[PDB]
């Protein structure tokens, strides 16, 4: 089979974990999606020239049983940590992310990417600069997107594929 990467949204709920991985999938904002829906999404891609698969988890907080979520981390291969620009709590929250997953998958080597959402909004309490003192502390990617405009996106995504495949490398 080709390559399938399997991805994993987390954040806060409201930063645009859903709208985000809507837009991925099929170019819509979607505005109004129940917050307490998880599911997975495929899309067929291609990334710099690989024709391969996206199995998305987009996450929605607490699970029935804690081994549901360890599960997912276990078996999820990059995590795109989402905050919202306008939510300053929800940026805290990123410390708790970042700490779980590399927790539950006891690695210190996880491909993640940091993604700051809706970016289209003016009203922000987190400024650029702080997400990004906080993805140079964590040596990973940091991309403002909005699901709204589709700004950011693909790169969001396709930026967290190229992670896994250096980790790969190694
Ligand atoms: N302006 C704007 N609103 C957004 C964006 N992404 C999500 N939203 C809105 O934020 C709210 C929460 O989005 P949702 O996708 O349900 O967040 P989730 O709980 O992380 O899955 C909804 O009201 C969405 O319309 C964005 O990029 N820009
Ligand atoms: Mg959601």
């Amino acid at each position: 089979g080709m390559t399938e990467y399997k991805l994993v949204v987390v954040g806060a709920c409201g930063v645009g974990k859903s709208a985000l991985t809507i837009q991925l999938i099929q170019n819509h904002f979607v505005d109004e999606y129940d917050p307490t829906i998880e599911d997975s999404y495929r899309k067929q891609v291609v990334i710099d020239g690989e024709t391969c698969l996206l199995d998305i988890l987009d996450t929605a907080g607490q699970e029935e049983y804690s081994a549901m979520r360890d599960q997912y981390m276990r078996t999820g291969e990059g995590f795109l940590c989402v905050f919202a620009i306008n939510n300053t709590k929800s940026f805290e929250d990123i410390h708790h992310y970042r700490e779980q997953i590399k927790r539950v998958k006891d690695s210190e080597d996880v491909p993640m990417v940091l993604v700051g959402n809706k970016c289209d909004l003016p009203s922000r309490t987190v400024d650029t600069k702080q997400a990004q003192d906080l993805a140079r502390s964590y040596g990973i990617p940091f991309i403002e997107t909005s699901a709204k405009t589709r700004q950011g996106v693909d790169d969001a995504f396709y930026t967290l594929v190229r992670e896994i495949r250096k980790h790969k490398e190694k």
